[PDB]
């Protein structure tokens, strides 16, 4: 696995970091995804073979939000 951390904008209440976190749970490959509402961050741990980084951030777009990959944790 690799983490990364990951802005996204337009999250203003708990339903909106819930969703983001449930859309990321729901791309193949992703372990864990840790969404933290008041930061516009989302913590993706995921396997690279079975995705990437772009496909995070897609993921996140097409709940409804606005996405970029900010940091590679580790
Ligand atoms: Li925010
Ligand atoms: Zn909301």
């Amino acid at each position: 696995m690799r983490k990364i951390q990951v802005g996204v904008t337009g999250m203003t209440c708990a339903a909106c970091s819930n969703s983001v976190e449930a859309a990321l749970m729901n791309v193949n490959g992703v372990f864990k995804a840790s969404v933290a509402l008041l930061q516009n961050r989302a913590d993706v741990v995921f396997d690279p073979n079975l995705v990437k980084e772009e496909d995070i951030k897609e993921e996140i777009e097409d709940a409804g939000f606005e996405a970029e990959i900010l940091a590679e944790e580790w």
